[PDB]
DNA sequence: TTTT
DNA sequence: TTTTTTT
DNA sequence: TTTTT
């Protein structure tokens, strides 16, 4: 029995020795949350908005070369090293925090209106948690998972993109919607979290803006604009609209 | 500002406020325009076999970065612009210049006996007698939500699209690979972006298609199952107990 | 005027006013690279398809390269990809199950892996062990090699049955895609079903039959199972009720 | 607006 | 519903 | 514990 590594790998296939995968560190990101956060604290909440919208687009422009932004950089990462998805959930979980505040609350919410990916779930914007639930749209949630009270947020988000991803297009091949949440309760179970009433009842809160977001507004606005004449198309063929 | 390295650079490292914009707006009625030309100088035969071999075509031009002519499909990644060329956007064009072919008799003759052999004609049980009901077949596959910018394409685009709705069991379509509600709303969001409105002629024309369709004699299946294993396979469906056949 | 379908000849398709059709392997992959292959250790085989799923990600982590060969993650009909190694160290292994001291050390090793308890299968016979081995694999890969053909759609069609009982997801593996590929291999070298072949299938498909499956989600989901359940329902149909005070 |  | 990182 | 819509 060896431990599974890639000098390994390349041996088990060329040698007809008998080798087996032990399987059986510890990296947190919460414990990392703790680190890196005062650093993107001092970035400007319009800052990391712009970081939300963009995410995608600046992905690709970093993903040209090694990306280097002040003293940090961004193919085993180290538990200290900062990665995309590392710096995206920082952000994210930085500007929930903002959204204690009324008067960054307003910006977030008024700017978090014009995101791709809002709008797109027509999530409601009208409280705080309907505006960190936008913040947390497109994030990894294994990761931000493991940040204290954002463990229901997180498995609740990934539930809904599993039951839901038809309707969110999220393509299943593109984004494993259901290893995501298989992720996310490892995570949970190596803080030993459990998910009582009151845990519960903090998702369906969560759960509730969730059910109230409505995936697909244009393809629903012109189809009641024809609905006259597409009924009676309806009507010929089988079944009565 | 525009989007570089240098600014995101800027983003991360300073208390300033900052901001860039994402995607490409598509039209497809240009495009067609534009790219059409090139796609007429394709055999009628050559067309009919490209839409017949559309599956396996595809996976051939997926394998690599596929060159033809002017025309390059660039595989795949760094999103799509809207004057790049893409399979659906090469299948719709060949659509499309099919049924400006239907113009022609001795065309619609060659089509219509060569398009009756199709796996996707048949399932539908689509009569081949007249011009229009040619023009439904040649739709068949097609990406309704592409094709129906191009004029005077909306109607049998948006019929075809709610026949879809109201038979996609009949016609074994699978509601997780194609959402047959989503279809027909992405059509008329097309229509409603030019601006189409559906006045007695349209809707007229619509009605000539929407018969030729009830007509239909639609059919569950078609797919690569011989009539040599599908005796077979449903036995097995049996052994196991899964079998709805009889 | 009927061509083979390459890339060259869709080039040709598109670019000459030409009429061409078409009317419609692995397995000579197969004859080449298995002997470089056959050097590893059988326990060496087992323990990569023990791992499958983590090996895959090392691998993937960049161009991996070992002997002569490497992956690199366009490909070549001759280029080795992830799946063409695992198909082969699978038919390694189905071809060490006639030999019987080989059997046992399979048997033994392969009733520990994951998948197989998840099935529930039983391991007695050679059979029932060539079955083990083919749980987890590429199907219409493995379906090109000679006399892997009735295994192969034999449990393609089991899978397509049992998805549910299998904790199968639709999401990640088409269990009718896998299917509708296999049988177009069959059909490809023109593969035919007599009654030989169905006995064969059918000593297969009992045993399948006489297996037990039982399959849950990694390890945490199924800790979790009881309180993740309740969350799913939440979000069926759809509802939009607030909870307000006066 | 994509290997539907 | 052959070629891919398809439980 | 990654360029996962």
């Amino acid at each position: 029995k060896v431990k599974l590594t890639k000098e390994n790998i390349v041996a088990l296939l060329t040698q007809g020795k008998d080798l087996e995968f032990e399987e059986n560190v510890a990296f947190n990101f919460k414990t990392f949350c703790l680190e890196n956060l005062d650093q993107i604290k001092k970035m400007s909440i319009i800052s990391c908005l712009t970081f939300l919208k963009n995410r995608q687009s600046i992905m690709k422009v970093i993903k040209q070369s090694d990306f280097t932004f002040g003293k940090i950089t961004i193919d085993r990462i180290g538990a200290t090293d900062m990665t995309f998805r590392r710096l995206d959930s920082l952000i994210r979980v930085r500007l929930v925090e903002e959204t204690g505040n009324s008067e960054n609350l307003n910006t977030i919410k008024s700017k978090i209106a014009s995101h791709p990916l809002i709008q797109a779930y027509g999530l409601p914007l009208d409280d705080a948690k309907s505006v960190r639930l936008a913040i947390m749209l497109g994030g990894s949630l294994p990761l931000i998972a493991s940040v204290d009270s954002f463990e229901m947020i997180s498995v609740v988000l990934a539930i809904y993109q599993d039951a839901k991803y038809k309707d969110l297009g999220i393509d299943p091949k593109k984004y494993d919607t259901k290893e995501a949440l298989g992720k996310v309760c490892t995570v949970l179970k190596s803080k030993a979290f459990e998910m009582n009433e009151d845990q519960v009842k903090k998702g369906k809160e969560y759960a509730a803006i969730l059910s109230s977001s409505n995936p697909n507004a244009k393809g629903s606005v012109a189809m009641e604009h024809y609905s006259e004449t597409l009924n009676k198309f309806y009507e010929m063929f089988g079944v009565k609209k």
